């Protein structure tokens, strides 16, 4: 069976897409190479819906079984609960996509009259019918990148349900889908860890082996990888928690109507074609990725002999640390490790590399370098190469987007050299420019989405990062040399440039005081020689981030207020 077949209807917009960086003063200031710098659109759909499309190949064992067995008996620890309507809506964010039905989002979020209806009239059709497909609709996501070395992406697909439906998928399944996860996988599980807890538990792991090796797999289109075997099986799991009557049938309705397949439309009402896989818009497709992933890995690692495996999953994205045998018997055995995936249905787009520096390994684009704080201390902290960000920030700088990516980059990259030094300073110099320093933003941490303030970030950047990420210096040279490479790529000005812009935005930062000065002085304390004394803030030990750091969320449609 085929992840999708195709009725050869287009998959079209619903609005003008814009797709070239335009020449704007503030983000040419930022980077100056414009027209290397894009948005996907519609007009690139017919490619990836090829890329997307193709046969699946599962064969499962006895090693699958056994790990499935253990994941379920851990899941019937837990008990889940019912979301009501008031919190299933106030889960739902404020510019979510308007149901078809004549109500939207902001009518979800005030309770009102029609759209609380149409909610539990969806509801009760879940308790009632077993069998209806339920429809969704099918767009291509507009993601902003780099142009290839040589070349472009084409678009991203995003399959989503009506807003109702999505409504009554919070009721049904928040809980456990943010609860499940952990009880399963333990340690393993990688949306519990804050930036720095990722960092803890991958030196950790790692400086806990023997002789530690360590690789990342990707599997390519995970989502057209998943099987309905494979979302049943994830459904077997939910099942063992204790759930109430009607969140038992909904799960049970909304996994074979929804979750294993149905049919696609357009943004013109047009039938499309059909899905037979993951739907990458639905509140479970992190969640039942992340068991998915995690399910076959450890089977596999297990085909494959690996000693000592600790792996730590977030949706598709996996990182494998264990004990070397060798580096022949390293390599034999990530090959049977990736046979054994694919047998799973879950080949790789490039075979995995074996590794034996901890820096090395990458996952969700990121890797871990090594810098020094105030007293010398060696202090690792997660990177990425910064292309992506930068290029989604000048595009940011000259539109106003929905989501700012380079709000949620300064967060969880905090510690980086090139967020502190270009995506602040940048930041901070516009948003005081423009009055805009208390004025609250979206971006997205985990897949949910957040507003924050921008005054807020040094509080924020201690409780994610610890005083640390406001004191490094003495980046390993590897480091260094990336970012500057970028730079010369995208026609960023350098570093030397940003900290002469740094100087002059912190000045202005401390003749605010207040909350303002608080942010010259932590953010951008590398940027003066003769260095403040940095403590713990007040505010930051005191508030509050119970949501932040505790599942995936991406593609589900969730805002925490
Ligand atoms: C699709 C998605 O939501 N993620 C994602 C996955 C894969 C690639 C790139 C991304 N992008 C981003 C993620 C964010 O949250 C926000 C940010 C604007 C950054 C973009 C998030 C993510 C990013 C890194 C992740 O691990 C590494 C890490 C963790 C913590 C601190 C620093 C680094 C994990 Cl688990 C998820």
């Amino acid at each position: 069976s085929m992840s999708y077949t195709w009725t050869g209807a287009l998959i079209t917009p619903c609005a003008a897409e814009e797709s070239k960086l335009p020449i704007n003063p503030l983000s040419n200031s930022l980077l100056r190479h414009h027209n290397m710098v894009y948005a996907t659109t519609s007009r690139s759909a017919s490619l990836r819906q090829k890329k997307v499309t193709f046969d699946r190949l599962q064969v499962l064992d006895d090693h699958y079984r056994d790990v499935l067995k253990e994941m379920k008996a851990k899941a019937s620890t837990v008990k889940a609960k019912l979301l009501s309507i008031e919190e299933a809506c106030k889960l739902t964010p404020p510019h979510s996509a308007k149901s078809k039905f004549g109500y939207g989002a902001k009518d979800v979020r005030n309770l009102s009259s029609r759209a609380v209806n149409h909610i539990r009239s969806v509801w009760e059709d879940l308790l009632e019918d077993t069998e209806t497909p339920i429809d969704t609709t099918i767009m291509a996501k507009s993601e902003v990148f780099c142009v290839q070395p040589e070349g472009r992406k084409p678009a991203r697909l995003i399959v989503f349900p009506d807003l109702g439906v999505r409504v009554c998928e919070k009721m049904a399944l928040y809980d456990v889908v943010s609860t499940l996860p952990q009880a399963v996988m333990g340690s393993s599980y990688g949306f519990q860890y804050s930036p720095k807890q990722r960092v803890e538990f991958l030196v950790n792991t790692w400086k806990s082996k023997k002789c530690p090796m360590g690789f990342s797999y990707d599997t390519r289109c995970f989502d057209s990888t998943v099987t309905e075997s494979d979302i049943r099986v994830e459904e077997s799991i939910y099942q063992c928690c204790d759930l109430a009557p009607e969140a038992r049938q909904a799960i049970r309705s909304l996994t074979e109507r929804l979750y294993i397949g149905g049919p696609l439309t357009n943004s013109k009402g047009q039938n499309c074609g059909y899905r037979r896989c993951r739907a990458s818009g639905v509140l479970t497709t992190s969640c039942g990725n992340t068991l998915t992933c995690y399910l076959k890995a450890t089977a596999a690692c297990r085909a494959a002999k690996l000693q000592d495996c600790t792996m730590l999953v977030n949706g598709d994205d996996l990182v494998v640390i264990c004990e070397s045998a060798g580096t022949q018997e390293d390599a034999a055995a990530l090959r049977a490790f990736t046979e054994a995936m694919t047998r799973y249905s879950a080949p790789p787009g490039d075979p995995p590399q074996p590794e034996y520096d901890l820096e090395l390994i990458t996952s969700c684009s990121s890797n871990v370098s090594v810098a020094h704080d105030a007293s010398g201390k060696r202090v690792y902290y997660l990177t990425r190469d910064p292309t992506t960000p930068l290029a989604r920030a000048a595009w940011e700088t000259a539109r106003h987007t929905p989501i700012n990516s380079w709000l949620g980059n300064i967060i969880m990259y905090a510690p980086t050299l090139w967020a502190r030094m270009i995506l602040m300073t940048h930041f901070f110099s516009i948003l005081l420019a423009q009055e805009q320093l208390e004025k609250a933003l979206d971006c997205q941490i985990y897949g949910a989405c957040y507003s924050i303030e921008p005054l807020d970030l040094p509080q924020i950047i201690e409780r994610l990062h610890g005083l640390s990420a406001f004191t490094l210096h003495s980046y390993s040279p590897g480091e260094i040399n990336r970012v500057a490479s970028c730079l010369r790529k995208l026609g960023v000005p350098p570093l030397r440039t940003w900290r002469h812009r740094a100087r002059s935005v912190r000045a202005k930062l401390l003749s605010q005081g207040g909350r303002a000065a608080t942010c010259g002085r932590y953010l951008f304390n590398w940027a003066v020689r003769t260095k403040l004394k940095l403590t713990p803030i007040p505010a930051a030990s005191q508030l509050d981030l119970s949501g932040w750091f505790v599942a995936g969320y991406s593609g589900g449609d969730i805002y925490h207020s």
